[PDB]
């Protein structure tokens, strides 16, 4: 039997469950550090899709840990090998899954959603979802692998050198987004939010202003920064109307959008900014590629600083204080520890 | 004085004006063939804009003619030249005329909306908002080069060797998107709309299948098709939001689309088609640059056939027939002659 942290009944119970079976592709994972992700705050509030999805389980997705035994059949991993990993499993054997685009695959479940999660001391996961590690990188960052993947595809999804990028959300994807954006060659990088506790980690983490848009109007910071004309790049990370709104009336004559955050079904937007101004709009998808983490790895490995990003770390045992920390909105990443 | 079509009093009256003064930086066009616009109509209608801007003065703006005259200043003209030119003329020397960003240019007045039109004898308009026309194309092609140019901006917009290209519209500029995909190497180019005459015309130039979606269901066309999986290309040419929600909602995973129609102020879409697709939306705006204009030429001089879209010619004093068969919805483009 495990040590994990389940939904037994709101709240998660520290429970204690039998260990996973290991198919013939499958790595058993020894967990050593996990984050909270926004999804799990879900299930800790017992919410809307919380009552609808979860089985009642032991819950949880953004992870490192060490493989401890794999199948017969896994290839290109050792032994004790630190991996992190993604939030969905899929099938691994269709055309879909087989080119990489694991997102397409129709057979995908969810890390300690659909099925069991990261929040115990033993996970088991396909191999071809599992990512390994080098040493050069510390635990704690490995453990947010996922959510710096979304960051990340959605940062480079254009050239930066010496442009103008504004950020809407100052979540922690978007704070990693302006350390990213400042890596690879951004100008002034602004970022905008209604929370000052997240906006003065963004300061920390490069950001040329971090804007509370109920505090200090947007238009003034770009009159101080001499840039009128507007943004040239906009990553869209939140999912509000008016901070969409706010973000294409923002960018300039060409330029580009990165949508990440997912709006509610009724979001009319003023499609003449989109067209008189002639501005491309990408989507960002959910579930980004291992090309992604690839570039993620390079660019830690080139001095990109996301330590920052952690603000809270806590014992497995003591979870409850880490919830509280991740709740009250003032914090970046919560990691629990396994040890 | 001149012959011209003015808005004297609905309709439009042939009534008799003084010839344009000739600035420094003006060409004198002595007008040749005139095509009836879409604006054309509105005007003709008396109808929402028409009441709100026309300074009762000829209209018109898509035309070809032959230069007569030239200020002291013109450069690269010889008397002679056949030029056609925009539908906005700019002012020429703010830092957005001098580099070809036309449509920024904080002065642009619109030819046969704002001022003096091309439906007369002559027709004065700055040097540098006019484009010759080499002799191996006709009169009545140079007459639909603005539209041409529209169509060209939103069709050469992504790469489309070998694609599947979804084309919602089959307007004018529509029909001609038809015939430049299939000329730059497209796949299987469908059209909709919901009328039968211009998606005969769409199927005369090149449509794979041009389908009345009152009649027929885009579904069951993808599915006789092969290609269940979705459009690779989505062209959006007519602003009616079911036409760009079905758009939307045909793309495949990675599709791009580009937005020329302008859709109402109140359209919600479905932003989980764009961000789960990953989809690339461009807009492209109403006043492409002159590069557009010389790919458009270039296509022409290797067999690009538009002829089919001039449905109906009439002489000048016989305009009301042209405007009757611009009106009736069965017509392509609509040709005055002004010999
Ligand atoms: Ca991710
Ligand atoms: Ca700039
Ligand atoms: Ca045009
Ligand atoms: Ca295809
Ligand atoms: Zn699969
Ligand atoms: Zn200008």
């Amino acid at each position: 039997h495990m040590k994990a942290l389940a939904k037994l009944e709101p709240g998660l119970t520290l429970t204690r469950v039998k260990k996973p079976e290991v198919g013939h592709n499958d790595v058993l994972i020894k967990i050593r550090r996990t984050a909270i992700c926004g999804t799990d705050i879900h299930i800790w509030k017992w919410d809307d899709w919380a009552q609808k999805t979860i089985p009642v389980m032991h819950v949880g997705h953004e992870y490192v840990g060490e493989i401890v035994e794999m199948g017969q059949e896994v290839r290109g991993f050792s032994i004790g090998d630190r991996v992190s990993g993604e939030g969905h499993i899929t099938c691994g054997f269709c055309r879909n899954c087989r080119a990489g685009r694991r997102h397409l695959c129709r057979n995908t479940v969810g890390v300690g959603v659909n099925r069991e999660g990261a929040f115990a001391e033993y996970l088991a996961i396909p191999a071809f979802n599992a990512f390994k590690i080098p040493p050069e990188i510390s635990d704690d960052l490995a453990a947010i692998f996922d959510p710096f993947g979304n960051a990340t595809h959605t940062a480079l999804s254009f050239n930066l050198v010496g442009e103008d990028v504004l950020i809407t959300g100052a979540g922690p994807i978007g704070v990693m987004a302006v350390a990213i954006a400042k890596h690879v060659g951004a100008r002034n990088v602004v970022i905008t939010d209604i929370n000052d506790y997240r906006l003065d980690l963004a300061r920390r983490m490069g950001a040329t202003r971090a804007v509370n848009v109920s505090r200090e109007s947007l238009r003034d910071v770009m009159a101080d920064l001499h840039m009128t004309e507007g943004f040239d790049v906009g990553l869209e990370m939140s999912g509000v109307p008016s901070a969409f709104t706010s973000l294409l009336e923002s960018m300039n004559h060409g330029g580009k959008v990165a949508l990440l955050g997912i709006p509610p079904a009724q979001t009319a937007i003023d499609w003449n900014q989109v067209i008189f101004k002639g501005l491309e709009i990408k989507g960002i998808y959910g579930r980004e590629m291992f090309e992604t983490w690839y570039k993620m790895v390079a660019m830690l490995q080139s001095g990109l600083d996301l330590s920052p990003i952690i603000t809270h770390r806590f014992a497995v045992d003591d979870y409850e204080k880490g919830f509280a920390a991740m709740l009250s909105g003032e914090s970046g990443k919560v990691i629990l520890d396994w040890a």
